[PDB]
């Protein structure tokens, strides 16, 4: 179950970025965003990825003030976590 300040499916912004909580079912591939191949890019090697915000899977994004992410998910502003 996912924390009630999740981002959801129906989020504007989670919308624009092809957010999903599971990144295999995510378009990572047709982005090709670069860093990494597409299948290996995820929430938690992602330098937006917060991980001093929020609890075990469930993890803050600075894109999504206020809310949380799954680790295990993936969006359109993928970027790798170089620091
Ligand atoms: S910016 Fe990075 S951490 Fe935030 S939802 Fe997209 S892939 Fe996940």
């Amino acid at each position: 179950a996912a924390p009630a300040n999740a981002v959801t499916a129906d989020d504007p912004t989670a919308i624009a970025l092809k957010y999903n909580q599971d990144a295999t079912k995510s378009e990572r591939v047709a982005a090709a965003r670069p860093g990494l191949p597409p299948e290996e890019q995820h929430c938690a090697n992602c330098q937006f990825m917060q991980a001093n915000v929020g609890e075990g899977d469930w993890k803050g994004c600075q894109l999504f003030p206020g809310k949380l992410i799954n680790v295990n998910g993936w969006c359109a502003s993928w970027t790798l976590k170089a620091g």
